[PDB]
């Protein structure tokens, strides 16, 4: 073992920048949901429009995501990071020119461009982690990474509505308010774009770690990805994984995305207090994660785990279902914490346990199907749920991602594995 491995400073600014940037994309995907009435209102639209503004984004993942790791894998980081930002970017500059009652198609172009950006940014994580990180931190630095784009979820449920009241009467105010929000994104964005294009490297003069120096020494062999995607869905347990997962995230992703119509069928005039609890939800999610995966590395178990989490996920959900209506803002922030806790736990638990099941085959495949499939179900459950709420309330909606959370329990359980 003689790869003359070495550790650059570099590698941390590498994390910095991505993790910022691809915080940056997670704020523009929950900004106009959690303050979506301000914005029907604004546009004269309807909340499907909103609610099209958030699907965009997990729309654009499945066609894009393939392409895409196959661009990564043969041009390398320093494309894919330059294309994620420099998306971003121009799609918040876009953004910026759309403030006006009679411009909404503008700000579809932006968030359709951010979507694209996000298709490149959600994936860099571990192949980051991989090339600029030794060994003995790989995996905390992939946690930083993904927990950015957390925190970026996190800081748009409570930045929006702060920045934006809900002065319809007065659209002049409204309007600065959104160009404001919308100028602060784009510089930050700007800002973030340069930065990597200065600092941003392929990769570290020296392999940090043995395995990375073996990577980089020898070149990959011609790989299809269409034949790792038949050969992984040949596996019953990894597409009773896939399922469930995608379910999780969807019902995640739809909670999200509806959060404020929900409460504010109930809440008048607290569009701050939805983005306190929707930023609460996440940080206890995030909690849980880590919680979770602590747990996990002191027993390996997976299968016993993965079910307890997704059972209490569903208790979760219900206590919130049957909680939501009692007038009282401050049980509404027990449990969304709870049920945030629970959910996002239960996520890096699911692509542990899909890595094992498909061990022999790439990371990057898996990864990408439990994306797509995530995605599909956010897509599927947002428009169901909204229907369900705009006809017959929350309480329906709610009650339909509590059964598909007792369908996920049931796939978890008939799942079969020696883990
Ligand atoms: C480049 C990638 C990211 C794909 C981009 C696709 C979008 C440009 C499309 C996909 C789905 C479309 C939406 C599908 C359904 C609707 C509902 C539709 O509502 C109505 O026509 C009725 C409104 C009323 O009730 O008065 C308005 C357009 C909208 C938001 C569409 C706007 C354009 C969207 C977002
Ligand atoms: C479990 C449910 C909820 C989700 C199921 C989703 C999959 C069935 C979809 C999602 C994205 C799809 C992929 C999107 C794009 C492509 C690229 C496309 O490329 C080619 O035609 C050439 C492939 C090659 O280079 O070998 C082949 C199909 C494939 C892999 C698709 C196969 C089917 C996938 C994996
Ligand atoms: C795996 C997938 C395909 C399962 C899909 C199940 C749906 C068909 C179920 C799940 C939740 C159900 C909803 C749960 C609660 C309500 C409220 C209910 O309100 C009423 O008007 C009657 C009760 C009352 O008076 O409050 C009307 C039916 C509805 C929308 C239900 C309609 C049927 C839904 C959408």
């Amino acid at each position: 073992p003689l790869p003359l491995t070495a550790l650059s400073p570099r590698r941390f600014v590498v994390l910095l920048i991505f993790s910022l940037y691809s915080l940056v994309n997670a704020f523009q995907w929950i900004q106009y949901s959690i303050i979506s009435n301000v914005f029907e209102g604004f546009y004269g639209v309807t909340l499907l429009h909103i609610d099209w503004l958030s699907m965009v984004y997990m729309l654009a993942y499945v066609p894009l995501i393939f392409p895409a790791t196959w661009l990564l894998d043969t041009r390398g980081l320093r494309l894919t990071a330059l294309l994620g930002s420099g998306l971003n970017c121009l799609g918040a500059w876009i953004k910026c020119g759309s403030v006006q009652q009679h411009l909404f198609w503008v700000t579809m172009l932006g968030q359709c461009l951010c979507s694209v950006a996000q298709v490149f940014i959600l994936g860099l994580p571990s192949r980051i982690a991989s090339v600029w990180f030794g060994p003995k931190e790989v995996s905390t630095a992939c946690a930083t990474a993904v927990l950015g784009n957390q925190l970026g979820t996190a800081v748009g449920f409570l930045l929006p509505p702060v920045l934006v009241p809900n002065t319809q009467n007065d659209t002049n105010l409204l309007a600065c308010n959104i160009s404001t929000m919308f100028y602060g994104t784009s510089a930050v964005a700007t800002l973030l774009f340069i930065l990597t294009a200065i600092a941003f490297k392929e990769k570290p003069r020296y392999p940090p770690s043995q395995a990375q120096a073996a990577l980089q020494d020898s070149p990959p062999e011609e790989y299809s990805y269409k034949k790792s995607i038949r050969n992984l869905f040949k596996n019953i347990p990894f597409v009773l994984l896939l399922i469930t997962y995608g379910i999780m995230t969807g019902a995640f992703y739809s909670v999200s995305t509806l959060l404020n119509q929900m409460i504010l069928t109930y809440y008048e005039g607290e569009e701050v207090n939805a983005g306190r609890i929707g930023l609460t939800l996440v940080v206890a999610g995030m909690v849980g994660s880590i919680l979770c995966g602590l747990w996990l590395d002191y027993t390996k178990t997976y299968k016993q785990t993965t079910l307890i989490v997704y059972i209490l996920s569903f208790i979760g959900m219900v206590i919130f279902t049957f909680t939501l209506d009692l007038r009282y803002i401050i049980i509404v922030f027990v449990t969304g914490g709870v049920l945030g806790f629970f959910m996002t736990g239960y996520l890096p638990l699911g692509f542990e346990f899909a890595v094992e099941i498909t061990y022999p085959e790439s990371e990057g495949t898996s990864s990408g199907l439990l994306n797509a499939s995530a995605q599909i179900f956010g897509i599927l459950f947002t428009l169901a749920q909204g229907k369900l709420t705009s006809d017959y309330g929350p309480k329906a909606g709610n009650i339909f991602l509590c059964v598909w959370m007792f369908i996920g329990i049931i796939l978890t359980a008939l799942i079969k594995s020696d883990l």
